[PDB]
């Protein structure tokens, strides 16, 4: 056909609405996709408002330019590469701090904090 | 309408149920959507369960609050501000392992590793 | 039913072929989903190409294994464990590099870069 404009008895709503160009589920609990090849969605922005979380159960997640976070947390270790500019904090590895570690110097003393 | 309830011949399900208020999608191989503008969730939990991968192919990617990963990689640098702790291995740079290294003294010897 | 096949008149289309099991939407602008529980997609392969941005609004994002960046901006901290290598160019912490800082050392002198 050439219309898509359904009212369930829960309230939900599922429809287009081709004067704006607008798909639209709303009111529902749950929704599901299963597919055994692939989900794609091009579009310019995607926002995900997710009041809980948002998991992404998968051997790997690649972001193909900037990834940008509040926080960071890593359990397994990793690689970087290009330069890697920390401020505004401490950047400790087993409670060494790189900006302002000593070492035992070598005639006895104590070596100053980075230069 | 008033419903949506879908049995297909290769045995796909698109569907949506209102004693649940679920939509399913189910037996496909693959989706997609293209729009032009914007393609938005809002729920509190969103799974992705993906066997290969997920790829996010944009300009930038911001997680608004935590992220946490298995293992990292990072290809073309970044920056990081606030504590930033690691434990638990080495954090090394071009071979130079923070919690580990030693310098050359100042008088002919070495130093010790981080106090 | 048993069929799902729609052409709209700003040409969007909304189908399922069973032929190939391919689920399409295409030519909209905007599609949204509002649910109060929970959003699921299983499917060997996740796409997204946004040619703009991917938020992730949520108290935490968790990717299960690996995660892989061109480049990374952490604003507010975190925590890393397991082996981090960095390589090719500098990682730096309120200026002090790992890999090339020297320091004051302990008879009046300077340190040499890390051994
Ligand atoms: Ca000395
Ligand atoms: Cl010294
Ligand atoms: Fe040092
Ligand atoms: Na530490
Ligand atoms: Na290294
Ligand atoms: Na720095």
């Amino acid at each position: 056909a050439d219309a898509l404009h359904i009212r369930f008895p829960d309230g939900a709503v599922i429809e287009y609405e081709p004067e704006t160009s607008a798909l639209t589920v709303s009111g529902i609990k749950t929704a599901s996709v299963t597919a055994s090849g692939s989900v794609t969605a091009t579009v310019p922005v995607v926002m995900v408002k997710a009041s809980t979380r948002v998991t992404l159960d998968t051997p790997e997640v690649v972001c193909t330019n900037r990834l940008i976070t509040g926080t960071l947390e890593v359990q397994k270790g990793g690689t970087m590469r290009g330069n890697i500019e920390h401020t505004g904090g401490e950047l400790s590895s087993n409670g060494k701090v790189l900006h302002t570690h000593k070492h035992p110097g070598d005639s006895g003393g104590t070596t100053g904090s980075p230069l």
